[PDB]
């Protein structure tokens, strides 16, 4: 395929217009006075959305470079929300806005390499002024005060996540599915959460939340590399009987078997869903062995030269319910016997007490506190599904939002934690001038994202902006009700954790872009 | 088909212009200061990257002779990588020197090849000044400086390879593959590696280091070149079975049997990668002999009047895992009996004694020592699985590197070994003046590396070049830092095999195009 | 006006290639076997030519930038014309050589500056070698010889001009006009010749010769600078009567006075010349009465109180014929008594006696010379009037030629001299690299003239040139006959003079287009 | 190496040897000046000819940088096996020098060359399909 190659300048003005498209297609939905965006669908009627999130994955730009701006972004806001759970709406904008300086700075011929060590300086500094701006969520009054807020001011969520936690612990796996009828119910079950998630697309039938969800499945547990789905036969067909799915954790699916499954499953003969085992090396095999305990099935490995080819049913593990992330399998209500669980937790806990190393510990009680520990189940009341389905993404929401806020905290939102911070790192100073335009490109970024809600509440961003930078601490101005005050106070308020990923992530790709002298792509 | 031919001048003027675009792309990364370059993809999100292999590996040109001109040199200057390991990314902005300079002065009305004679002096003489001016890797301690610098600063790296190298040698073969847990694993098993790669890519299914992998494979030993995969059949099946992977060893494999396997294995139906026999004629055979008695497997000569159809599994040797790069397969750890090993070499060894010749001998003492001597294998150690791979590659390459160190030494890096070797042949003169303007090409072109380097940094190139010219022995400039001192005192180095190399192949390379009169391509 | 300016490499293209039309259209001429050029003239037919010095004068461009190439040259060459009587046709190639190859060493990224030194050392070099290599030419049997060759072998111009020139001497000045009938005939007038040519064209009514030719004509003599013809009117309609022309001698004039002056006797009404008085300051007023003596007139000087106004007709000095050059004026036969003359001869050669300063005494010596020394006459006798003004036209040529030879004497025609000369030049070296190449592209430019000679003839360039190279003294090939022997011996020689001029004048304009980094021009 | 070697002494054991760099043709072409045919037309044929024989030497002469004219001329004086090493830019006996060719490729190359020159050069019509 011959290749397209632009250089210096010329390239990195093509990427400026892809992210600008990206990111002013995507700044319209930011706060509470977000705008419309109607993304086009080929079958009936356009969705209209203010999601950002949803607008980012739309777009896709005509022109090679263009594109390749956008799409650079496009995918490390993701890794924001992956590890959030919100705001790749707030980490586009606060790339562009870097990105754009940047690329000034540079193209007035200050050098690139300084200015992305001075970005990162100034956002290193950030996230310490962030962590003493932050303020800890631990009691479980706090964890409800947040989860109302994130349920959108209903109280019942804060209380069932409150509740589930309370369970599990602060570090626990909490399960939200839908529920039996009108009324909140919580039940801990034998599960376990690892890792890992599906070793491919298209092995989503939930794309809403971009994960898998399998019911009552057989589950192959097997000690190797699976290469060729020769071997999957026998199984295969007796997990096509009883019409049950059925999720492959091998060492690894690659190739010819995983293309076999994709295809397949995707045309709805016998639903299957692959991901590889947790860890590596020995513990490997180990964890492999409390999950086929565990889901009450056998672990079959080369090594004791047992094949795929010779397993039956009850080789099969199975399992209530089981959820696939994008990096994350979770398995609810494992059909083994507790004797056995509680023994593997023993023989465990045993070696524990035989653990010759601090790491060795770490790795064991890992593991039994996943399997002993288990997996609390929300199942979510309303009456009349269409509620139901609402409440119960709201769940999802709250949840995954209030662990970000035990892990690390709160801080203001609206986007004045990121603009507090940016004004107490003022004086952020670097070796040589042009690290020091760098330092104030991200300070000057930490703002977008309040002037944009602001502009988007029809008011001027520069004053608003003027204005909050003015106060101490948690002062912020609350785009709903155009009053400044307390963030915290008012209930609007973000994860730590969030506003961190978002700015971490941000100029992560702003520099790399910022430090891009040439870009290669295909002819149209 | 049809042709178009353009000649002269008009002809170096296409070549010169797609050299620059693959050198103006790629020179951008070189340094501890280079600049990224964005390589898109068809799927998703673009690649950043600083490796200038990379890059290169995407340059293609739509013009048909400009592409020419950058193909040529983008062929030679990977060999300097795989005789090196590095350095594709140098020897370019060297074709690029002496090409332009070629080029203008032939342009000139000066001869090309007296020229061309005159360059090669300059390198001839240059690359004994590099010798002279290269410093020995020898102790194992210098291994460790070395190595450790090879792996950025990570001296547990470092300690790696010493170790490794020495529990085999200075021209030991070493592999290395994942870990089984935190800590760092070598063991030195039965194994062996011989001059010859995989027939044909597409075997490869570890395109970044572009080499194929198999584990615990069957291997096909026959005595004879197979075309017909029609011979295969009885064994392919039987190696389709049991869902194992296929290593065929065979004086050669042609067309037919060979594009089936390039295809059937490209479809996941059981792996199997083709390499030629080691050596040539008679010796050729006995090799085989030495990889069966090691592997424990049968050699299928049609001269012992055994055929390929007649091949049950157990004729296949076997062993837990290969290793296939552009130019070696190696076998490591083989079923084959220490006691059988031991005794092919007890054979070899007298065989030696019988010898009436200082090259027979000389051929035996190569086998013995590749039996004997066996692989070790570094199995990395780093804990969750990320960390894993990472501290893998940079164990593969700080191998290669120390490699090039324990053969050849090291010099100065940064560019700077180039640029004291060509000062030091400022009085080399040739037979005429066209020769001598020839030198001074060269000679001019060896400062190219030093030059890009502070540019990338933003310095003053011509300030810089004078100042490193006017020390002496390693003196020049830390381009990290920028403090002047011993280049290799502050770390920054290169091995002398891998600036040898790039030097040479952009001479060749650069001296191939000016003495071009003419270029031939399809139309468009 | 609005200009448009074309810069460095850009500029250099342009001019050589104007360089290039004019030289190629002249170069076809040279030699015996030149080629004839068509030249159109806008009524009637076109006029035929071999003569390289009148295509020269047609050759004009349309791209502003090329003429001026074109431009530059053509009248470094007209100087190289003026100073010996031929080589503009050889000055010309030599430039063309020199610009074509200097341009390549510049563009190739030589120095201009070093290029130019270098060239420049190599002419004068050359001027040298074609000193010692000069054979003399003093007795008038030689005078004799070389008058008969510049005649076309006509013994008759011959025997004129060793008359004429063992009449006047050989600095004497002789003058050569129509003739009285068949027989040639020699008289010495009272007359003078200055340093002086016309104060502008137009006057001229000879264009062959771009000469002013008046006959009978009245001599204003006035020490002043006439800017208004105000001032002139009396002495001017005085003129107007009797039908006579008038010749001018003033300090300078200018503007009004002269404009008026090129308009009327172009108009027909009296024909007028006006001529600059020798030298300047005391000596050029002394020399203005030097004149009004020989020609009996009175000078009109403010000084004394005399106008213009009051001047009348007897204060008009006469003469039998005046002819004006481009840089020189000649009085013919004054009607000035000898008795004013000689006496006015004594005086000057009293002060003689009376100057106390070498200096001053070669300044009064320069004068008496001019007066007592007379003006050689030649009148050339034939039978019928187109021989005669042919015969006539042949004398003044070999005239010129011979007064060359006289100063420089003879070297080797055929462009041999040059390329001989050359060749004792080749160890000639300057102070770089770039000033060598310098001083060999005019060591090989010298063989330009002698290589497109052979070119004209049908024979090969570098054979002859390679084989005359070989020899020694004037050892040449003789392009008429196409045999080589001794060039002088055989009758194709040339002036020192002329080969000397044409050379450094190329050298010269050949330094400056090669040291030139701009051109500016009027806009289309 | 050894398959061309081989090949070419095939020819030499077969017609001999001539002096290489293609001066045989020259010298060949050089002792036939008087040739010619029956019309005027036929010796301009012989001199068109004649001319071709120097091309090689004068191709070669011109890849080393120096004048074809003058080498053509020069190695044309001489007799016998006299001629111009290009290697060494060096007048001698090509023999001597080593440089040479087989009698059969000289005089192959030779007649071929004149039997396509002629058919060409008689060519009065050209047939092809439609582009």
């Amino acid at each position: 395929a011959a290749k397209d190659v632009k250089f210096g300048n010329d390239a990195r003005v093509k990427m400026l217009r892809g992210v600008n498209v990206l990111a002013d297609a995507v700044k319209v939905t930011l706060g509470p006075k977000g705008r419309n965006v109607v993304l086009d669908k080929s079958f009936g009627a356009p969705t209209i959305t203010k999601d950002g999130v949803s607008v980012a994955r739309e777009i896709e730009l005509e022109d090679k470079f263009e594109n390749m701006g956008a799409q650079m972004v496009k995918e490390v806001a993701s890794k924001a929300n992956d590890a959030a759970g919100d705001g790749t709406t707030t980490a586009t904008v606060l790339a562009q806005a870097i990105i754009t300086e940047g690329l000034k700075a540079v193209a007035a011929g200050m050098n690139p390499m300084d200015l992305k060590r001075g970005i990162d300086k100034a956002v290193t500094a950030a996230v310490e002024e962030l962590k003493a701006l932050s303020v800890p969520c631990s009691d479980s009054k706090a964890i409800a005060q947040v989860g109302t807020i994130s349920a959108n001011s209903d109280e019942t969520v804060g209380k069932l996540i409150a509740e589930a936690m309370d369970k599990v612990g602060k570090e626990g796996v909490i399960t939200v599915e839908d529920g039996t009828g009108l009324q909140d119910e919580l039940d801990v079950v034998e599960g376990m959460q690892f890792d890992r998630g599906y070793l491919s697309p298209y092995f989503i039938n939930k794309p809403e939340t971009g994960a898998v969800e399998l019911e009552s499945p057989f589950i192959l547990l097997a000690d190797k590399k699976i290469s060729n789905i020769r071997e999957m036969l026998p199984v295969l067909e007796a997990v096509a009987k009883a019409g049950k799915p059925l999720l492959i954790i091998a060492e690894d699916v690659e190739g010819e078997a995983l293309a076999t499954l994709v295809v397949n499953t995707m045309r709805g003969i016998v639903k299957v869903a692959a991901v590889k085992a947790p860890g590596f090396g020995d513990r490997r095999k180990a964890m492999l062995q409390d999950i086929a305990t565990l889901t009450g099935g056998t672990v079959i490995s080369e090594e004791i030269g047992m094949e795929l080819e010779k397993a039956t049913l009850e080789d099969l593990g199975q399992a209530k319910r089981v959820v696939i992330n994008k990096d994350t399998t979770t398995i609810i209500d494992g059909v083994g016997e507790e004797a056995a669980i509680q023994g593997r937790v023993a023989q465990i806990r045993q070696q524990i007490e035989e653990a010759t190393s601090d790491y060795d510990r770490e790795k064991l009680q890992e593991r039994v506190a996943k399997l002993a520990g288990g997996v609390a189940v929300i199942k979510v009341g309303a009456a009349t599904e269409v509620e139901m389905k609402e409440k119960k993404a709201r769940v999802e929401d709250a949840l995954h939002a209030t662990r970000a806020a035990v892990e690390e905290g709160v801080v203001a939102g609206g986007g004045v934690a990121l603009i507090r911070v940016a004004s107490k790192l003022a004086d952020l100073r670097g070796q040589n001038k042009d690290q020091n335009v760098g330092i104030k490109v991200a300070l000057r970024a930490m703002e977008a994202p309040l002037r944009q809600i602001v502009l988007n509440c029809g008011e001027e961003p520069s004053v608003v902006a003027n204005t909050v930078k003015g106060g101490d601490g948690n002062y912020g101005y609350n785009a709903a009700t155009e009053e400044y005050g307390n963030m915290i106070d008012m209930g609007i308020l973000d994860p730590t954790k969030v506003t961190r990923s978002a700015l971490q992530y941000a100029a992560s790709v702003a520099g790399l872009m910022i430090t891009t002298e040439c870009m290669v792509t295909d002819l149209p």
